[PDB]
């Protein structure tokens, strides 16, 4: 019989709901919602989640729970990112969610996010041989190694593209020397995760935007992007293109680039370019699915155990 499953992901910017049906082993997404609640507001400065952001987040979660109830979702898993954990009143916020929404939200590590993203790829792409999933987003890039559905090792590198951009790219766009320093740093960090692999799979907003650009996909359509290959050469040419374009012009020239990602996209592209160089691989496969969908996969595997 068909079963419905759902995931909720609470980040520093948005709270997101994904509902899927599973029918003869096939997962199809049937509902998605997203609301920006900016839970990370002033956490760096005050060490705390702000009350107005908590209250809005609780109201969104109530609305998501109403949908889960009406849609008769049988399995629900809710997670929060380590950026929420950074806050000092996170535990008190999560207790309110238990009491007022009826939902447990698990604070998960970046490594665990990687483990879920890896499951998404295992299901949605079935990559062969020794696999490394490279998941860039939310302040980090995870490198998740395994074979089939089995994760062997996950390494999370805290090389967030906002920080890399601010650190290295003092000009907009950066000078050639700034680009050089950025790559020297990435060589230092990425050489530590290098392992022999058969297949690299790339995830996140940077790489799916790159795939849409390379393959002339507009508007964005996951069916046209998921499973596309990008070679080192293709990624290098996009890096070289964006390094010559001021950030404010990028979304004007290339419509698929979101305004809010336009400045940091170059750093993102560099992570993937240097990754391919260091791992000595000529290409990667793009996934449209990651954490949010991997939580759904995990729920299906749990249902089928025993
Ligand atoms: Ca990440
Ligand atoms: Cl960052
Ligand atoms: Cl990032
Ligand atoms: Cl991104």
């Amino acid at each position: 019989p068909i079963m419905r499953v759902a995931s909720i992901d609470i980040g520093s910017y948005s709270v997101r709901l994904t509902i899927a049906q599973i029918k003869d082993g096939k997962l199809s997404i049937i509902l998605e919602r997203g609301r920006i609640t900016s839970l990370g507001t002033k956490v760096k400065e005050t060490g705390r989640l702000q009350e107005d952001r908590i209250e809005e987040t609780i109201q969104v979660l109530k609305e998501y729970k109403k949908l889960i109830d009406e849609f008769k979702v049988e399995r629900v898993k809710a997670v929060a990112t380590e950026a929420i954990r950074r806050a000092k009143n996170a535990e008190e916020f999560l207790e309110r969610v238990k009491r007022e929404v009826g939902l447990v939200v698990e604070v998960i590590t970046p490594e665990q996010e990687g483990r879920y993203a890896y499951l998404a790829v295992a299901y949605s792409l079935k990559p062969e041989g020794e696999v490394c999933v490279v998941d860039q987003g939310g302040g980090s890039t995870e490198y998740v190694f395994g074979k089939g559905y089995k994760v062997r090792e996950v390494i999370s590198l805290p090389i967030g593209i906002v920080n890399l951009t601010e650190t290295f790219f003092k000009q907009d766009p950066p000078t050639e020397e700034e680009v050089k320093r950025f790559f020297e740093f990435l060589e230092k960090e990425l050489s530590k995760v290098k392992k022999p692999v058969d297949t690299i799979v790339g995830l996140g907003g940077t790489i799916t935007t790159l795939a849409a650009l390379e393959y002339n996909v507009y508007p964005y359509d996951p069916q046209k992007v998921h499973g596309k290959v990008l070679t080192y050469g293709q990624i290098k040419k996009w890096f070289d293109t964006f390094k010559e374009i001021p950030s404010e012009e990028r979304s004007k020239r290339f419509r698929q680039v979101e305004d809010r990602r336009a400045k940091v996209i170059l750093a993102g592209i560099g992570i993937f370019l240097k990754t391919l160089e260091i791992f000595e691989k000529d290409c990667l496969i793009v996934s449209d699915w990651g954490l949010r969908e991997g939580v759904l996969v995990s729920e299906v595997l749990k249902e089928n155990h025993s």
